[PDB]
C-alpha cells in the first residue's frame, strides 16, 4: 500500500483596478472664462472652472483565495 | 495497491475593471465663455464650466476562487 | 506502508489597484479667467478655478490567503 | 614629311545659378497690423509677418570641359 | 620627317553660383504692429515678425577641367 | 627627327560661389512692435522679431584641373 | 493766352437785433440717467465718437446773431 | 501767357445787438447720473472722443454775436 | 510768362453789443454721477480723449463777441 499526494498549484489570482497605463497627453486648455458683477452660492454647491481632475475609488477590488486540503487513511 | 493524487492548476483568475489602457491625446480646448451680471446657485447644485473630469468609481471588481483537494483511504 | 504528502505551491495572489503606471505629459494650462464684482461662497461651497487635481482612494484592494493542511493515519 | 599640330581653344564655357544681378528697391514698404485674440492652436503653427525673405538653393550649376588631344606617328 | 605639337588652350571655364551682384536698396522700410492676446499653442511654433532673412546655399556650383596630350613617334 | 613639343595652357577654371558683390542699402529702416499678453506655449518655440539675418552656407564651389602631357619616341 | 481774374465782392450787410428783456427763465429738467454697455471699441481713422454723454446747456444771448462769409478763388 | 489775379473782396458789414437786460436765469437740472462698461479700447489714427461725460453749462453772455470770414486763394 | 497776384482783402466790419444789465443768475445743477469702466487702454496717432468728465461751467461775458478772420494764399 502506497499514496502518494502531490496537488500543485501555479494559478495566479489578481485584480488589475482603478485608473491603470493610461496616457493623458497634454489635455486641458484653450480658454475659459467666466464674467459676471456677482457670484453667488448657497448650499452644497459643487463648482469646477477650467479645472483638470483625475479621480479614483477602489472600494473593491480584494482578492480571495482558500484551500482545504486533506489526507486520512 | 498505489494511489497517486496528483492534480495540477495552472489556471489564472483576473480582473480587470476601470479606465484601463485608454490614451487621451490632447483633450479638451476651444474657447469656452459665460458671461452675466448674477450667477445663483442655492441647493446641491453641480456646476462644470470647461473643466475635463476623468472619474473611476471601482466598488466591484472582487475576485474569490474557492477549492478542497480531500482523500479517504 | 508509506505516504508521501508533499503539496507545491508557487502560486500568486495580487492587487494591483488606485492610479497606476498612468502618464500625464504636459496637462493644463491655457487661459482661466474668473471676473466679478462679487464672490460669495457660503455652505458646502466646493469650488475648483484652473487647478489641476489627482486624487485617489483605496478603502478595498485587500488579499486573503489560506490554507488548512491535514494528514490523519 | 612634315606635321603641324595646332589646334586652339579661345572658348567660354560658364555657368550663372541662382539670384543674380537683381534689383529690389524699397520693398516691404507697407503696413502690417495684425490683431488677434482668444486662440487656441493644437497642433504646429508656422508664421510669417510682415517679414521679408530671399532664399537661393544651388544644388546644380556644376561645370565641366574634357578634352583629348592624342597624336600616333607611324 | 619634322612634328610641330603646339596646341592652345585659351578657355575660361568658370561658375557664378548663389546671390550673386544684387542691390537690395531700403528693404524693410515699413510699419508691423502684431497686438497678439490670451492664446495657447499646444505644438511647435516658428514666428518671423517684421524680420529680413536672405539665405544662400550652394551645395553645387562644382567645376572641372580634365586633359590629355599624348604623342606617341613610332 | 625633329620634335617640337610646345603645349601652351593659359586657361582659367574659376569657381565664385556664396553671396558675391551685393549692396544691401539700408535694410529694415522700418518700425516693428509686438504687444503679446497672456500667451502658454507648450512646446518649441523658435521667434525671430526685427532680425536681420544673412547667412551663406557653401558645401560645394569645389574645383580640379587635372592633365596629362606625357611624349613617348620609338 | 492772357488770363485776368477780378475777384471784387462787396457787402454793406447789416445783422440787427432788439430786445426789450429777456429774463424769467427755469431750465429745471428732472435728473437724467444714461447706462451704456459694449465690450471693445476700436477706432481706426478720422473717427468722432460721443458715448453715454448727459448734457444740460442753458444758453441766453443778449444778441447771438451770426454772419459767416466763406470766399474761396482755386486756379490751375 | 501772363496771369493775372486781382482778389479784393470789400467788406462794410456790422453785426448789432441791443438788448434791455438778461436776468432772472434759474439753471437747476436735477441730478445727473451716467454709468459705462467695456474691457478694452483701441483708437489709432485721428480719433476723438467723449466716454460718459457729465455736463451742466449756463451761458448768458450781452452779446454773444459771431462774425466769421474765410478768404482763401489757391495757384498752381 | 508773368504771374501777378494782388490779394487785398478790405475790412471796416464792426460787432456791437449794448445790454442794460446782466444779474440774477442762479446755475444750482443738483449733484452728478459718474462711472466708467474698462480694463486696457491703447492710444497712438493724433488722439485725443475725455472719458468720466463732471462738469459745471457758468460764463457769463459783459461782450462774449467773437470776430474770426483767416486768410490764406497758396501757390507752386
Amino acid at each position: 500500500v502506497q499514496i502518494v499526494y502531490k496537488p500543485v498549484d501555479l494559478s495566479k489570482v489578481t485584480s488589475k483596478c482603478g485608473s491603470l497605463g493610461n496616457i493623458h497627453h497634454k489635455p486641458g486648455g484653450g480658454q475659459v472664462e467666466v464674467k459676471s458683477e456677482k457670484l453667488d452660492f448657497k448650499d452644497r454647491v459643487q463648482s469646477k472652472i477650467g479645472s483638470l481632475d483625475n479621480i479614483t475609488h477602489v472600494p473593491g477590488g480584494g482578492n480571495k483565495k482558500i484551500e482545504t486540503h486533506k489526507l486520512t487513511f
